[PDB]
């Protein structure tokens, strides 16, 4: 009714243990949304040209021509760690559990207000909000994914991380179909390369509506909209990184003289010489057996070509790496390639009375070491004298091309049908949960943008719209743009995601490194005297686990 | 209630196969209506007068006098093609179906919303728009069909063509009886014809009203009305169209030599004389047998006089043709009669972001071969000698009546009992679904406005009308106008329309003309920067069918 | 065995058709000299994520 609630506020999340050693976690999460009218009510086809930046010579990398489709409705999304998990709840999911299945997820919106702005023009120009009862909003539920699927994490667009606090949803707009072509160059370059924007193929047109795929429900004050109960199928996300490289699988070799006194210099030694020793390995023509040489059942990690951007019918774009380097060898000094980098703002981790407006950068490095660190690599002649010379080595040190500043491994790759890798980690708060799998014959056998990958279906979008309010006058033969009056709203939405643990076992005699609040990071978790909060980023694969 | 919605929002159309190759098309639609309160409360009886335009001689084809009964009514007409269909399922039902049936049709009234305008007089002055909660909304159905029956397609005033564009219905009228006579005449003629409206004739009289006929419903905000299913009883609309002419039907003679070499100019050649064949005609002082001159079973199409304006008791009109010439000898430069011209608006297909009242305009040209060439028709004596006499055929260059831009083909008429020809073909977006047969003792073959033609009943009207809202000072016996609050509605209309359409089959080693997209219409199914849309025409019967 | 395709967007789809460019390649010529021209075979596009 006009006067009765519909719903009730919940933002709990339960552990429900089960036998085995298997817990229920119940993510429960609840937002208040603030939803204005749309600037236009029409579709538009915008297309995006800063051919001015890049028609300087070597600014190659910033291009950000394109064409999109812009539709006036609205995308609730909730699709990030940080809506259903306070740093609480995160601890105790990644110091106690070994891994994580997806279980289930669930929305719905209720107690719906709809106001409309009567701005009654005084010297002191006022404004009175009324209550119009009889307007409406309109939502939908695409339940069968007929649009394209657009995860709002990536752009920083999800719903709000603090429960206390009111969130907006995110405006909704597609990828039309262009074709561009850029030929790179560098500066002091002669002439000017090829900058072109040709236009649209016809044979790759495609134009969605809402109202003619999607059913649209309309909801007064007293309606409620609940989503029905979706179901996953995917595979478990592991809380566990691996140290074992290639250097560290299978049998050590045996030392024949052990130190006799204590200290850091009181080394060990194989008594035996280095061509007079026993193993396998894969060189024919070499009778020494070192640790490098050995043979080993398979790789861990691969090489990629780093920093290496393709070009296609739409424009030249990055090489995405499963896995990059991090560890004892690269700080934040020392770049890599690999390790996502992400930005947010106030309503994401930022803290929320800071000023400006520069967003919060993080770099994430990985525990897991399947990594490369390019500057150790070599190739050399297979004539393997061991005293190499000068020519039957390539070193990173050495041109390629002529460039100085390029060497072998830039354009270097070791994929190959001997290669291990692990699935990408969890990032608390801003990362995605789960992602959609390509429509292609031959699928992916990762992502890394996401832990879970919904195989045959994922759960729908849902799509919410403030309803057109008319005035008297309205003539739809004229050309001019349609007059309303000034409509806003506001909702809940309430989610509940619904996971699956199993607490992890102690297997060593040393301890486990763990999450845990110190004198450094002790106010970063508390609001200050204004109430400004933020949210700083943890890891999640704390502790180790045995490759081989 | 008053904060309970009524209804839900569906614009999409299914598509659901059955068995032996039959798929039943269910089409919806949505719109959100918006109506005004009328000018006046009362009936009126108009009469129309332009005798100062056909007061110049020659100008008697642009006669408009007529009268008519102007009622407080609206009416709310789904009866297009482009209320239902959007060019992709166009497409669709073109290209793969063959034959096409009309099986039912519902619609409904939800979500009613009224308003009221408060003029509140600043100095910039503003108004205030009130719910009035109590108001209501008077619709009526009339299911009996007692009103006359006023189809809205032939004055480009249905509902609007795109979903997410709120529309208006149109404000209901009817012919009321009367009498005129007038003279025709040309430029430079001595005198002035009789131009003479005479009134109206008592036996003839027929006023009739919307609350002595049909039951009206009063809905508030919390109400609902809704149509109930009527079922159609029609014959099938085919979608292919036939190409064999009169000089194609039967047995070709037999060609008794053949070409040797490739080329266009190797023909081939029947090895008989023309007065040594065999074969019937129906020339019994002919020896001749020719490809004219052999005897066909019977005629495709028949010859009309065209730009034939016929008088009765209210006027001149045109006489109508059933079809048209156009191919290969005809074109926009060659004008033809019988094939119909559309013009519509922004709200029916016209560029939305258009400067101008002029409509726009299109000519319908069909691909059925069943239209006269009038250029290439004569008569000759019955004598038949074959190098024929100056006075003895009558060719389109002669003059009939001493008149030389008149000859014979201008008063000619061929139809008869051997006269065979086809149903009209669907005009998309702007053309007509039903229309009603004619209450008469003997009934015409086909319309030329409808392909379906409900026989014995059709589906009733929908009228509609803002309610009486009045002021604390209303006297009924003083003459002047009743004074009323400045009133508005907004409510949502929803229809459903169901076809069965049977799939087509492949019967020959060729290709089959489609209907498909290229770099010419390319922009025509995209919106524009802006959000301007438009939707142009589309041909419907696109496969060849054999006619014998 | 093959599934009839269903309808997605607002606008029509590339399809294939005889037009006044191919017409003389489905048709003998005057000795009976024939040929088959290849067609493409992926002409709808889909949406890929």
């Amino acid at each position: 009714g006009v006067g009765i609630s519909t719903g009730t506020f919940n933002n709990q999340t339960e552990f429900k243990f089960l036998e085995n050693g298997w817990v229920e976690i119940t993510a429960n999460s609840s937002r208040l949304v603030h939803l204005n009218m749309p600037e236009s009510e029409n579709y538009r086809r915008v297309v995006v040209n800063n051919m001015d930046k890049t028609a300087v010579n070597g600014n190659m990398a910033l291009d950000d021509i394109h064409a999109q489709i812009v539709t006036p409705w609205s995308l609730v999304d909730a699709n990030a760690w940080g809506v259903w998990f306070n740093p609480g709840d995160w601890q105790l999911i990644v110091n106690t559990m070994s891994e994580l299945h997806l279980v289930s997820f669930e929305q719905e919106i209720f107690n719906v207000v709809l106001k409309t702005v009567s701005e009654s023009a005084t010297q002191p120009p006022t404004k009175v909000y009324n209550n119009d009862l009889t307007a409406s909003l309109m939502v939908a539920l695409d339940s069968n994914n007929t649009m394209p699927f657009t995860p709002a994490a990536m752009r920083s667009e999800t719903l709000g991380f603090y429960p206390w606090k009111p969130t907006i949803p995110t405006p909704w707009r597609y990828y039309f179909q262009w074709d561009r072509t850029l030929i790179p160059s560098h500066t002091g370059t002669s002439g000017t390369p090829t900058n072109i924007y040709h236009g649209t193929d016809p044979d790759d047109v495609q134009f969605y509506t809402i109202e003619n795929s999607v059913p649209v429900h309309l909801l007064r004050t007293g309606d409620e909209f609940a989503t029905g109960t979706f179901f996953f199928d995917c595979k478990p996300c592991r809380l566990t990184h691996t140290w074992q490289t290639n250097r560290a699988l299978g049998l050590p070799p045996f030392l024949n003289s052990l130190p006799q006194s204590e200290g850091a210099t009181n080394f060990g030694d194989i008594g035996v010489q280095q061509d007079k020793r026993r193993g396998v390995t894969q060189m024919g023509n070499t009778n020494y057996i070192t640790e490098a040489t050995i043979m080993r059942p398979a790789e861990v990690g691969y090489s990629a070509p780093y920093y290496s951007f393709e070009a296609s019918t739409q424009g030249p774009f990055k090489t995405p790496i499963a896995a990059g380097r991090g560890g004892a060898q690269t700080d934040e000094n020392q770049a890599a390639d690999g390790n996502p980098r992400y930005a947010f703002g106030r309503q994401h981790g930022q803290k929320t009375t800071t000023t400006g407006e520069t967003p919060e950068r993080f770099t994430y490095i990985a525990h897991q070491d399947t990594g490369r660190y390019p500057e150790g690599d070599w190739i050399q002649n297979i004539n393997f004298n061991l005293p190499v010379t000068n020519d039957n080595v390539l070193l990173p040190t050495d041109p390629i091309g002529g460039k100085t500043g390029i060497n072998y491994t830039n354009i270097f790759n070791t994929y190959g049908p001997l290669t291990a890798l692990n699935n990408v980690p969890p990032v608390y708060p801003n990362g995605q949960i789960w992602d959609k799998e390509f429509d292609t014959d031959l699928k992916p056998r990762l992502h890394v943008n996401a832990p879970f990958v919904c195989q045959n279906n994922c759960p729908g979008q849902l799509f919410v719209k403030v309803a057109p309010n008319l005035t008297n006058e309205y003539d739809p033969d004229a050309s001019a743009n349609m007059s309303r009056i000034v409509t806003y709203s506001d909702f809940w939405w309430k989610g509940k995601l619904v996971f699956k643990a199993k607490l992890r076992a102690s297997h060593t005699w040393n301890p486990i490194q763990q999450m845990s609040i110190n004198v450094d990071n002790q106010f970063n978790y508390v609001p200050s005297n204004i109430g400004g909060m933020k949210i700083v980023y943890e890891k999640s694969q704390l502790a180790p686990r045995k490759l081989y």
